[PDB]
């Protein structure tokens, strides 16, 4: 009963031919386990959205490490990265470690990702280190949270692919890589994503449930989001949607991208 995969990649060129630039997808039935690609295995940049894999990587932490999402981290006097709208405002509190991937995730704040980058996780290397210890040979962090988002044509650094995306969530959602009490923590964070209403979630039904990361480097017109969907009685689907264009100045599309995901989403006929 899906629709041909020719289908949906006439459609998705279709789009990018709108669009003027470039979109890479890969979805998961994990019920079935049907999946589909439309230059699933080109690199993108990540943006921002290697955050999400961030929570995951602290939860992986405080698996062994009793307490650490409690711990707290004062950062008194340090210079914070534009876009931290959460860290800006626990300078005389601290933050523990779960509010801190809470902000990350939700709020997409820089000065979280790298207070747990340096403080916890090891850096771009740690971050890398943690996708490859769950089996994800693709993806590539290689600078902090503000530089790694320049986004050039052809640069490899801080990208990863759709297929790479999608099938890590899956694992970290669904599979034995988390367990359970932080399988349940990871997914609670990204259903309350607070910077996707116009991706992902803009191509559902309002009554199906998501959680998602988005990115947006701000240049090369190039922004993303990845989720994991609930539809009505039905298993969840991963999906990830990257998008780069080649003009340095363009603007990216909200709009395609949840366009994109809809061509995906409706080519499962739920
Ligand atoms: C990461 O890519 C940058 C930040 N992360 C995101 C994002 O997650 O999309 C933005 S875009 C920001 C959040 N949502 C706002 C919005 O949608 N409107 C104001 C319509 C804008 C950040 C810039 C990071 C490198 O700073």
């Amino acid at each position: 009963a899906s629709q041909p995969p020719q289908v949906t990649v006439d459609k998705l060129k279709r789009l990018e031919n709108d669009f003027g630039g470039r979109i890479g997808v890969y979805a998961i039935d994990t019920g079935s386990n049907k999946t589909f690609g439309y230059r699933a295995n080109e690199r993108f940049p990540l943006c921002s959205s290697f955050k999400g894999f961030l929570a995951a990587a602290v939860l992986s932490k405080s698996q062994q490490q009793e307490g650490l999402l409690n711990q707290r981290i004062r950062y008194d006097n340090r210079v914070m990265e534009p876009h931290s709208p959460v860290t800006e405002k626990q300078i005389t509190t601290g933050m523990t470690v779960a509010e801190l991937s809470a902000a990350t995730l939700q709020y997409s704040d820089n000065g979280a990702a790298n207070l747990l980058l340096e403080k916890l996780i090891g850096g771009p290397e740690g971050m890398t280190s943690f996708m490859r210890s769950i089996g994800d040979n693709v993806f590539r962090l290689d600078r902090w949270a503000l530089e790694l988002n320049s986004a050039i044509p052809g640069d490899d650094r801080d990208t990863s692919t759709p297929k790479a995306v999608a099938e890590s969530m899956q694992k970290l959602a669904f599979g034995n890589v988390l367990g359970l009490t932080e399988r349940h923590q990871l997914m609670d964070w990204f259903k309350g994503n607070t910077t996707g209403g116009a991706r992902i979630r803009a191509s559902v039904p309002a009554n199906w449930v998501v959680g998602d990361k988005t990115g947006t480097c701000g240049v090369y017109g190039t922004a993303n989001d990845y989720a994991v969907i609930w539809p009505v009685a039905h298993a969840p689907i991963v999906l990830a949607v990257y998008t780069s264009k080649p003009d340095r100045n363009s603007k990216h599309s909200d709009a395609v991208i949840a366009d994109a995901s809809r061509i995906v989403l409706e080519s499962f006929n739920i």
